């Protein structure tokens, strides 16, 4: 058997944020299983703690439904939480795919709040299909310059002028599922302070409470077309408009040329807990 | 605080079958609270056990992650097996939207293993879109009449000639979202073994595993174009394709126009048990 814990990542409230489900012990499953009990489970994504192999504290396996993943900022965040109920370490280093990933953990009382993570330095070029996806999105223009980036996904950032634009946005989705591999992400906000929506047909997702892996290139984003500065953090708040409130921070320091690191950090939440008999 | 169940419905084997979400003494939920649970679960249902308001045993409420539901089978399958673990009684009366289900519970030294339910008896008509749906499904003909049944949802019966013939449907799900609130029941067999196959872009649904509310109507529609007689029961597996085999079992009583009885059973397993935090 094997126990799990939900965890809402970026929120600090249960039945906010954005689940994952999180199974402990997991050495013993075959990755066919751990797909099938991500299947069972359909949570946007289940991760699963192993033992470590180069090093780390643990490996985690990300799995959405149908299937494995690289690298999750949300649900790496939750998994990090959760396992930092089981030790006293102040920091946690997660094995992935992509690396060993850092962790801050943010205790109080024994309890896990908080967690920051240092993200994969992500790349980025222009979309080039403007006119396409502003379409499907329903608006004329973008405020700032329509660019992709990667991280392990594929993130696009689209600028509305104010959040009442952001919120008014009605896309296509439809339209949307021509854009594949990736997900697309509407911003509007000013100075520390940013709204965010993401949908993605390629991914699963109509609209997303709390799209953690954008969180870094938003703020990259953001340095880069003067909003903010390298080096300066931003809070983003995701999710409002579908009811799950998720707050993201992020941070990304050095400059566009030569980046060297990418925080994203956020609160998270247990919602429930048990075990599963296999 | 919460306990809750996961009950695979319609098989015997964790990973099988149909997932629902059951949550014990729930009169302490609104049902906006209900919903955000549903949500964040993200089951095909979550279901919530309720005081009687009508002389049965309990009240179920089902949700999707978006909507309240009337009635639906493999969650209230599911319910019949979590509950019946708390009673000693031979059977369960639940109540619905639609009115008094009533169950009768199969144990094995204290274990439900197994429950029968009575479902509401269906109407039918042609659908009148033969050409249409039969081109979304990709293949030129029905081997019987393409109807469509009304028992709370809304589900088309479209017949394969072979279950070579229906493994090999690859249908177009941007075609089949024409097609509102229905589900599409594609099928083939002979005698008391039937194969299934269920598409849903209207309720959700790629493709189902368990689809407990056709499987009645299946039943009536068989009988009608005289595959089976009325009051023979069939078995009919399901999921195959997508690896959540399913087996359900159905009888109509009666005649066409005038039913007096539909049964639907089938197995189910917990998968897991655990505590929500609300
Ligand atoms: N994290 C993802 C996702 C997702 O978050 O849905 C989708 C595709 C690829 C990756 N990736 O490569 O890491
Ligand atoms: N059970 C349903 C479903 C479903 O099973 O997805 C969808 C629409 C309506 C009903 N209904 O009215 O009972």
């Amino acid at each position: 058997m094997h126990n799990y814990v939900i965890i809402d990542a970026f929120a600090s409230v249960p039945l906010e944020g954005n689940p994952v489900a999180v199974f402990f012990d997991a050495d013993d499953l075959p990755p066919a299983q751990m797909q099938r009990i991500a299947r069972e489970m359909n949570l946007s994504e289940s991760t699963f703690v192993l033992k470590p192999r180069n090093g780390g504290d643990a490996l985690i396996r990300i799995f959405t439904p149908v299937n494995e993943l690289p690298f999750a900022g949300h649900p790496l965040l939750g998994t990090a939480i959760a396992l930092g109920a089981h030790t006293d370490n102040h920091r946690l280093y997660l094995e992935t795919q992509m690396g060993t990933i850092a962790f801050e953990l943010e205790r109080q009382n024994g309890s896990v709040i908080a967690a920051s993570m240092d993200q994969p330095i992500p790349t980025w070029t222009a979309l080039g299909r403007d006119a396409e996806l502003l379409k499907a999105l329903g608006i004329s223009d973008s405020t700032f310059p329509i660019e992709i980036y990667h991280n392990g996904p594929r993130h696009v950032f689209v600028g509305l002028p104010s959040i009442d634009a952001l919120s008014a946005l009605h896309p296509d989705h439809r339209a949307l599922s021509n854009f594949h591999d990736m997900a697309i992400n509407c911003f509007a906000g000013a100075g520390r302070r940013w709204r965010s929506r993401m949908f993605s047909p390629a991914y699963g997702v109509v609209e997303d409470a709390a799209t953690g892996s954008a969180a870094g290139p938003l703020a990259i984003h953001l340095a880069r077309h003067g909003q903010i500065e390298f080096g300066q953090p931003v809070e983003i708040l995701q999710g409002v408009e579908i009811g799950r409130p998720s707050l993201m921070f992020a941070k990304a320091e050095g400059r566009a040329e030569q980046l060297t690191r990418v925080e994203v950090s956020g609160n998270g939440v247990t919602f429930g807990r048990g075990t599963i008999v296999l």
